[PDB]
């Protein structure tokens, strides 16, 4: 397994990755991955049940997202920010598991929905759901990235795609990706 393969799985014939035609998809049952606009739109949020927001983009930059609980709070909507940058050197590997577990508590409840969304939906949310369907759904990388890939066109850097390959080969050792 090599950050190539993953760079294959996202690329067409020539080479090319492809870019989101929707500001957010429905990448695996009641989660959903999605851009800034969707995040500050909470009206088209509850037409899509969404009870959950994580916003892997938290901040001031025209790079983040610069929401907080106290923009849910009216809504009902529940939140959790990570400060995290689309960097290849960023360590967005050290949330992992802060974000597994928030996704968990929403699926815990019957009618419960997630976004993670950052800024484009395109990085830094896709990586954060690909870390969750391994850890917590026992998916090998290749597999979580595809299922992700069919589902919303995504482009996480390669030092986010090293980080998940880093975690693959721990999770496939301790024999933990065994569905």
């Amino acid at each position: 397994l090599s950050v190539q393969d993953l760079n294959d799985l996202l690329s067409d014939g020539s080479g090319c990755y492809s870019l989101p035609s929707q500001p957010c998809n429905e990448v695996t049952p009641r989660i959903y991955v999605g851009n800034a606009s969707v995040a500050q739109d909470i009206p088209k949020l509850q037409k899509l049940g969404i009870t959950h927001v994580l916003n892997a983009a938290e901040g001031r930059s025209f790079m983040h997202v610069n929401t907080n609980a106290n923009f849910y709070k009216d809504s009902g909507i529940t939140y959790l920010g990570i400060k995290a940058n689309d960097t290849q050197e960023f360590n967005l590997s050290a949330y992992f598991e802060r974000a597994a577990d928030f996704i968990d508590q929403a699926l815990a409840q019957k009618n419960g929905r997630v976004l993670v969304h950052c800024r484009e939906g395109y990085s830094r949310s896709p990586t954060l759901v690909i870390a969750y369907l391994m850890m917590r759904q026992k998916m090998d990388v290749k597999s979580a990235l595809s299922i992700v890939r069919q589902n919303r066109e995504i482009g996480p850097n390669d030092g986010f795609l090293a980080q998940l390959c880093q975690l693959n080969d721990r999770l496939a050792k301790e024999g933990k990706l065994k569905p």
